[PDB]
């Protein structure tokens, strides 16, 4: 997807709760279970980019750390 695309995504997620320019990572999980399904499959190495790209250790990741999640989870 655009990056375009991609913001309008994230958006909606963050905008549940907290900082509207942050994702936790339960708010991660919902995007990813309900926009890109096939991202959840097979054994995941979800947590182990998530603690990587949280840089500052609070628990939640900017627009463009959301962005590299997506394609690193994706290859
Ligand atoms: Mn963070």
């Amino acid at each position: 997807k655009s990056p375009e695309e991609l913001k309008g995504i994230f958006e909606k997620y963050a905008a549940k709760e907290g900082d509207p320019n942050q994702l936790s990572k339960e708010e991660l999980k919902l995007l990813l279970q309900t926009e890109f399904p096939s991202l959840l499959k097979g054994p995941s190495t979800l947590d182990e980019l998530f603690e990587e790209l949280d840089k500052n250790g609070d628990g939640e990741v900017s627009f463009e750390e959301f962005q590299v999640l997506v394609k690193k989870i994706s290859q």
